[PDB]
């Protein structure tokens, strides 16, 4: 299995939610960087893997999910089974990414992508090991009721180039915001 990344969109109030979806407008291409970074895999024969939250995953409008080209799974304790169109189901961070290698998943997945809500971004962003975090900075405080943990920035290194990822301001809907890579190692 390859590394392990969080991906977000976060107000610059810590916002990531309200009421069950985003507390902004729909962002089209900020919608579509999130699924070239959570699709692409540079190993042949693999695919990405995602990990969400139970609410995370019924916030996607049904007709998205799963996220075509990654495999789903979601964590839960009061499920039984995965929820429909989702492929595994989890009771802990640590038995999912156990689970990435065991037989069936060992040679499939390339990156694991956490991709919320707070509480899963919380306990991976303090996993110890080598872990980055690409957060998009929503430039505008939005009303929330869901936030983003606090990034510890003497471990967390925000990277000064990353591949692939653009550097100026973006702008959809009269809404700024900057895509960001922070990388730590411990
Ligand atoms: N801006 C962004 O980038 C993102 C925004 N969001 C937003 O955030 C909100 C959803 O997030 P949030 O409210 O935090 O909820 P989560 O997606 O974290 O879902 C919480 C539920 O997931 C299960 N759960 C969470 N963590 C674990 C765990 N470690 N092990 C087992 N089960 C776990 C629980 O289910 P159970 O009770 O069944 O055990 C829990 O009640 C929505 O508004 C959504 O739109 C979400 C992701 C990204
Ligand atoms: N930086 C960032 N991190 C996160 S982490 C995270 C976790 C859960 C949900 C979201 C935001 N909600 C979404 C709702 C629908 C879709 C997508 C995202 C992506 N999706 C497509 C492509 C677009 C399409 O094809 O129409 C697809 O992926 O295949 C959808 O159809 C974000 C989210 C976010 O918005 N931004």
């Amino acid at each position: 299995v390859g590394s392990l990344n969080c991906i977000v969109a976060v107000s610059q109030n810590m916002g990531i939610g309200k009421n069950g979806d985003l507390p902004w407008p729909p962002l089209r291409n900020e919608f579509r960087y999130f699924q070239r970074m959570t699709t692409t895999s540079s190993v042949e024969g693999k695919q990405n893997l995602v990990i969400m939250g139970k609410k995370t995953w019924f916030s996607i409008p049904e007709k998205n999910r799963p996220l075509k080209g990654r495999i789903n799974l979601v964590l839960s304790r009061e499920l039984k089974e995965p929820p429909q169109g989702a492929h595994f189901l989890s009771r802990s961070l640590d038995d999912a990414l156990k689970l990435t290698e065991q037989p069936e998943l060992a040679n499939k997945v390339d990156m694991v992508w956490i991709v919320g809500g707070s509480s899963v971004y919380k306990e991976a962003m303090n996993h110890p090991g080598h872990l980055k975090l690409f957060v998009t900075r929503i430039m505008q405080d939005f009303e929330s009721d869901t936030f983003f943990p606090e990034i510890d920035l003497e471990k967390y290194k925000l990277l000064p180039e990353y591949p692939g990822v653009l550097s100026d301001v973006q702008e959809e809907k009269g809404i700024k915001y900057k895509f960001e890579v922070y990388e730590k190692n411990d």
